[PDB]
């Protein structure tokens, strides 16, 4: 067969859900295309040289996962110019962004829809549970920990988690928020510094991830939660630690993002782009949504469907 070649850019490879995703782009591509796939090192100067790279080797696709979403229009710009076809996924770019070039397109999930289904884990344990309600004063005193800025699923996931908590019927108070950008110690660190400060204030968690809702339950198991003293967590992704966390009774529950679908659709439109070919649903295997995007639904984990994630 004629070798296809595709370069692929990962925001960074330290992080636990890319990790999964570029796991299973490389299975999906086995057998099929060559990836040519590169750590951006959460800097968007290094993407640009490697995408700049891609193009001067003559890729037949781009796959990118931009660190800064915001630059996937000087991306498409490049790519336009050297008229290699290119797909966006995970870190979306900005919609007149995607109008630019007929060859772009981009893979994710509904961010929206995991902060609903977050909220509802959180909203339904409020209401079965009395005792959570720990000053008594009927309302849900929570901190947020929230993924990098501007990213469009730490903005939504954030809005649409509270915001159906309130549609539930319930009171809330933030009594912290902030970034810790999708990562484990940073997040730990937040935490551990808020129980300082407001202790047995805290009702409630979320984290706009997996590894964050981990990092704030270590800081909560060390400050004596998780032993005898209970506070409710919710996360998002149901990677392997999520899912590990949900079993042992420290995550309340979190929200499946799709890994190995997002790659078999990012895969599937790279590899037909690669051949000159236009993607349809009948030639990817998934819906297209407003000619460019492929939304791949989310889905709610708690310990009574856990193996809904595995
Ligand atoms: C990218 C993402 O969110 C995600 C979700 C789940 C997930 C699971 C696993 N295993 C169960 C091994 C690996 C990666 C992963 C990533
Ligand atoms: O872009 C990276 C981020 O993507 C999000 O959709 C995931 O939930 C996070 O775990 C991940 O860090
Ligand atoms: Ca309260
Ligand atoms: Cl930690
Ligand atoms: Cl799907
Ligand atoms: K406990």
């Amino acid at each position: 067969m004629k070798q296809l070649n595709i370069g692929v850019a990962i925001y960074k490879f330290d992080d636990t859900c890319m990790t999964g995703v570029r796991n299973a782009m490389t299975a999906e591509a086995q057998g099929k295309a060559k990836l040519n796939m590169v750590d951006s090192q959460n800097s968007q100067p290094t993407q640009n040289d490697q995408v700049d790279l891609f193009i001067t080797k003559k890729m037949n696709a781009l796959a990118i996962n931009p660190v800064d979403r915001t630059a996937a229009g000087t991306i498409i710009d490049k790519a336009k110019q050297a008229n290699i076809p290119v797909v966006f996924f995970n870190r979306e770019p900005l919609p007149e962004d995607m109008k630019k070039w007929d060859k772009v397109y981009y893979v994710g999930a509904k961010a929206e829809q995991s902060g609903i289904l977050q909220g509802q884990i959180m909203a339904d344990y409020w209401k079965a549970h009395p005792e959570a309600d720990k000053n008594h004063d009927g309302v849900m005193q929570y901190v947020m920990l929230m993924g990098q800025p501007g990213h469009q699923d730490a903005i939504l996931r954030t809005q649409y988690s509270i915001q159906t908590v309130k549609d539930a019927g319930i009171k809330v108070q933030e009594l912290a928020k902030d970034y810790a950008n999708w990562d484990r110690v940073t997040a730990h660190d937040k935490m551990a510094a808020w129980l300082s400060s407001f202790g047995d204030k805290i009702e409630a968690v979320f984290a706009n991830n997996d590894d964050m809702a981990l990092g704030a339950i270590e800081a909560l198991k060390s400050a004596g939660y998780f032993t005898g003293k209970y506070i409710p967590v919710v996360g998002v992704d149901a990677t392997a630690p999520g899912i590990q966390a949900i079993k042992d009774g420290t995550l309340l529950g979190t929200v499946l993002n799709d890994a190995k679908n997002q790659a078999k659709a990012t895969f599937n439109i790279a590899y037909e782009l690669a051949q000159g070919i236009t993607p349809t649903k009948d030639n990817i295997g998934y819906d297209i949504t407003d000619g460019k995007y492929v939304w791949i639904p989310y889905k709610k984990i708690t310990k009574d469907n856990i193996s809904d994630a595995e």
